[PDB]
């Protein structure tokens, strides 16, 4: 009998020459910068769990979101699958300001910080600037290394 | 680091009935699938397709529906083996038995899901449903899924 996949989201509010990130405050990921997001709850879309968490993390608001990309993740030593949802968004309401979990900073789209964001970012970010779709797959040894990954467009 | 190897997979599926091929030799023998196998350097993954069609079962088309995008891998491995899944409704030709693959229609309410790969089971549905999906599937072995992810894209 099967170890589930658990669903989480990812928020990059993409304009036209930034992208905003948070700094990673505490718990999984702790200390490199990330989009917004956490796990999805039993009872609510995913949709609205990603609004949710942009939201609470970051004070931004917005109307619409846009999916992007789906990629599952794997580490060695954990029977957990981490499915996660990633979407962009543009236009939003509200200012971004500082949580308890995550600390917003604008980055020009030249000058992101890959080595303080997850590996696996530096693989799929081309893909997510050039406004493609893709899904992927990342084995993960531990939380700096990649055994192997699949990565690619869909359309 | 391991990239995945890219596969395609083929189902000539009509209003009531699906083309299946039995693999004969190699990796699956004795299994039920759609026809496909590794896309080579220096040729476009819907021609590898049709590539794979044309090899295992003499047919031909001229478009190609893409289905779904599954990953897989087994225990103990880190290769990823990367699977493009694409539709055919109108083919040229006769189904012929190659010496991979032995084709046989299967009406849609019969098809041997105990003789197919595991996870068709699984994709089969939407697939039927004309469901584009992406998935991600860990086999302990050939028989024996431990863990996976599917959704509509
Ligand atoms: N960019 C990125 N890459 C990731 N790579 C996976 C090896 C961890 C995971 C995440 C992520 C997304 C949503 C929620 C949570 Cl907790 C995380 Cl960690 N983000
Ligand atoms: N339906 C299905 N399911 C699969 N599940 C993976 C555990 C093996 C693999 C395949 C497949 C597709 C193309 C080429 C090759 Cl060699 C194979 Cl084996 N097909």
């Amino acid at each position: 009998h099967m170890s589930t996949s658990r669903l989480y989201t990812l928020v990059l509010v993409l304009q036209p020459q930034r992208v905003l990130l948070g700094m990673k405050k505490r718990g999984f990921g702790a200390g490199r910068w990330n989009g917004f997001g956490g796990k999805v709850q039993e009872g609510e879309t995913i949709e609205d769990g990603a609004k949710r968490e942009l939201l609470e993390e970051s004070g931004l608001s917005v109307d619409t979101l846009h999916k992007v990309g789906h990629i599952s993740f794997e580490f060695v030593g954990s029977p957990e699958l981490m499915d996660v949802h990633i979407f962009s968004a543009d236009h939003v309401h509200g200012t971004p300001t500082e949580s308890e979990e995550m600390r917003p900073q604008w980055f020009q789209l030249d000058q992101i910080p890959f080595a303080d964001l997850w590996p696996d970012d530096s693989y799929w970010f081309p893909l997510l600037l050039q406004k493609k779709k893709f899904c992927g797959h990342f084995k993960f040894q531990d939380q700096d290394t990649i055994l192997s990954y699949s990565l690619r467009e869909v359309d």
